[PDB]
């Protein structure tokens, strides 16, 4: 799982916390 601010792309919903790849980077309020 991404630790935030990590590149994903293929996985727009693949993040440890409640963050998403709104632009390719995990951005939320948990990770």
């Amino acid at each position: 799982c991404k630790s935030g601010g990590a590149w994903c792309g293929f996985d727009p919903h693949g993040c440890c916390g409640n963050c998403g790849c709104l632009v390719g980077f995990c951005y939320g309020t948990g990770c």
